[PDB]
Order: structure tokens, then sequence, then C-alpha cells
């Protein structure tokens, strides 16, 4: 009967793979995005950077670090919709002129618009995403749109 | 052996509690913006669009318009609606065959809940089809925004 | 093969908890509380004492029901984040002077701001949670944050 429970535990398994599956199609509608193994989830309205990366962080995840063309894009698709430029969870803080994602590491892909970016003002640390997916570093004090990846 | 029967006791285990565990996740995510009826899920963006928008919107994440093919579904929808006061789009239109209302698939309608002298096809250019707070259709202009509503 | 047969679910069921776990943090974001066992999640908008209720019951769950420091700190967030206080399930609709939870049992735990409840224009049935997270009788025709638990 081993191989019943299995058969009957698997079917259970199967059922409940469909239905989280089309929960988790509506879950991202309209607000969020995947693409691979990541998810991108806008919280619909704008935060200076510091509130906007503590929104992430407490919530289990970060803000939107996008790591190749392909992310970028899916990010883009939120930004796009939503109408509003979006920060992201890398500065230069740190070291002006080096961006860096939260942990420290160095860029691994960056989208940045021509002449960006250009520390503008002397003091712009921070990353915001245009609705074309362009970057431009910007004033961390600034408020931008806050979409957080998971 | 043994061993595999300790295995699927364990798997029994891990299955329950994501079970349970999920089961009040669908709550949760269907408030309150979302609709469940039977096997079907509505979920409204919240904000209005003219149809083709809607649908690319719809379709772009995995579902369609809101096509309600029997009386409960409406009701579901209708739900939505009457919480958003705002008439939502349907998923279906007579574009190919004025007169002939069908769902994107070509199929044509199971179920309908039109307004008394609807479709009407007012001033010659309504192929679309909204749904209003009161559960009633009436065909519409496609170019007019209305709620949008998709189904998955 | 019973061997192949189970090392397949066990595959299947790895990756859900996985996939699940990440799901219930792009939920949670950015309307959700959890606590304990306990879900709290607000509609984003504010509704007057009886449709509120109706619209948590109706979703399947009920007005946030706060029943310890814990869980009134969980919802207090949630106010925090909206900026707008929220109403609780309980009344003193039945009995003045007495309130209770919608089964009708007395309250197990209570974090009245000073002086409340005072029964206001003496017809303040309703509870609502202020930001700092002290609560206040209020007129149930008012309204106020909807924040549902499940
Ligand atoms: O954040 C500020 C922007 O970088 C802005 O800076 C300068 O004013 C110019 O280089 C603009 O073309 C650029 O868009
Ligand atoms: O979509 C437009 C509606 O059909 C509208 O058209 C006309 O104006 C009349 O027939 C109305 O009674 C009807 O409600
Ligand atoms: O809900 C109404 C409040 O209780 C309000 O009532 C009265 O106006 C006074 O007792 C205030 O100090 C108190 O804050
Ligand atoms: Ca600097
Ligand atoms: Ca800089
Ligand atoms: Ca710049
Ligand atoms: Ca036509
Ligand atoms: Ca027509
Ligand atoms: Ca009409
Ligand atoms: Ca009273
Ligand atoms: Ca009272
Ligand atoms: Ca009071």
């Amino acid at each position: 009967s081993l191989r019943q429970q299995v058969e009957a535990l698997q079917g259970q398994v199967q059922h409940l793979q469909a239905a989280f599956s089309q929960y988790k199609k509506v879950e991202l509608f309209p607000n969020g995005q995947s693409v691979g193994e990541k998810i991108f989830k806008t919280a619909g309205f704008v935060k200076p950077f510091t509130e906007a990366q503590l929104l992430c962080t407490q919530a289990g995840g970060q803000l939107a670090s996008p790591r190749s063309a392909a992310e970028n894009a899916a990010l883009q698709q939120l930004v796009v919709a939503k109408n509003e430029a979006a920060f992201l969870s890398m500065t230069d803080s740190k070291t002006e002129g080096k961006f860096t994602y939260p942990t420290g590491e160095s860029l691994v892909y960056s989208n940045w618009a021509p002449g960006e970016p250009n520390d503008d003002g002397g003091s712009e640390d921070c990353v915001e995403i245009f609705t074309n997916g362009k970057w431009n570093d910007r004033a961390c004090g600034e408020k931008r749109l806050v979409v957080c990846e998971f």
C-alpha cells in the first residue's frame, strides 16, 4: 500500500502545484514581474531611497537589482506600467564613482543612459531606472517608485 | 525497505503543512481585488484602460480578459465591478462578424446577461462588451476606457 | 522502482516549499503582516465599520482582532505604513461598556489609549487603532482603514 500512498500523495502534490501556479499568476498581476527565479514587485508608491530600502529588507527581499538585460527588461515593464521611474538597490556612497549592490559587490551589469552616471550636483549616489529602461544616478533623497525583488 | 516508508511519512507531513499554509494565503491574496469562483479566478488591476490595452495586460500576465461563462461567474465578476464602482470590459467582441459575439478563441457565447435592448451596436461602432455594477452587459466602443479585470 | 517514484515526489515537494516561501514574501509586500499563525492585510482604503466588516467576512476572514502585544504591533505596522487609523473587529454594541469579539467572548487583550473607551457623545461602539498602536472607541459610522485578518 506504500506505492498506493505515493500515488495518492503525488496526485495531491500535482493538484497543489496546479493551484499554486494559478495563484502565482494572479499574485503578479498587475504589480509584479517574474524573470528566471527572481520576482519584482512594486509597492505602487514612491519613497526616498532609505525608506524604500528598508521596506524591501523588512519584507525579506531587497531593492530591485537587475543583473542582466533580461532582468532589466522585466523591471522596465513595471516602471512603464506604473509610469514612474524607480530606485535600484545600488549606490556609490562608499566610494564615489563605484556603484555596488547592498553586499558590496561591484556591478555585473549596467544600463546607464548616455552621459550617466555624472554625479550631477556633486551628490547623486543612488540609481533610478527610467521608463525606457536606462539608468541614471540620482540623489538618494528624491522620491522614486518602490520596487523590491524576491 | 522501511527507509522508503519513513520518507513517505515525512512527505505527508510536509504536504499537509503546504496545503494548510496555502489555504490561508489563497484568501489573503484574493482580498480585496480578486474573486474565486469554481476553478476560475478574476483579478482586477484597479484601473481603467481601452480594450486593446486591457487585453494585452491580461494576456501578458498569462490570463485573459474576464470571460464569464455562467451566472455564477458573472456574479463573481460583478462583485469586483461593484467594489471598484467601475464598469469593466469583458473579453468578447463581434469585431470579426457584426452581431456575432465570440470569446478570444472564436467560440460563440455560452452565456450572456445583456441589458434589455443590447447589444445595439450604437452609432454602428460598438464591438466590445462592458458589465455594469448591476451585472448586466452592454456592447460598448472598444476605444472607451473601462475597469481592467483578468481571469486566470 | 518505488524508490525512484518517491525520489521524484521529494523533488517536487522541496521545490514547492521554496517556491511557496518566496511567494509568501511577495504577497505580504506591502500590505500584509504575518505574526504567528495570523496574517493581517489591509485593503488600502477606508470604509465605515459595517462595510469593512462585510468585506472581511466575505473574503473568508474577519476584521483585525489583535489578541496580544505581538499581534497589535504587527497590525500597528500597517496602520503606520498607510498613516490611517484602522477599525478593529470588537464592539460593545450588544452591551454598552462591554467590548467583545465577533464571537461574543470578552477581550483577552486590550491596548486602550488613556481615558478610553469613553463612549463619546454616548455613541461610540466600535474601536480604532492609532498609528501609536493605542485603541480608541469610535462611532461605527466613521470611515477607517480596512484591515482584515486571516
Ligand atoms: O540626475 C540628473 C541627470 O543626470 C541630468 O543631469 C544634467 O543635468 C544633464 O546631464 C542631463 O542630460 C541629465 O539627464
Ligand atoms: O452603449 C450605448 C447604450 O446602448 C445606449 O445607446 C443609446 O444611446 C440608447 O439605445 C440607450 O438607451 C442605450 O443605453
Ligand atoms: O473618540 C473620541 C475621543 O475619545 C475624544 O473624546 C472627547 O472628545 C474627549 O474625551 C477627547 O479627549 C477624546 O480624545
Ligand atoms: Ca557621493
Ligand atoms: Ca555618486
Ligand atoms: Ca545623473
Ligand atoms: Ca462592428
Ligand atoms: Ca458590434
Ligand atoms: Ca450598446
Ligand atoms: Ca452603545
Ligand atoms: Ca460604547
Ligand atoms: Ca472614544
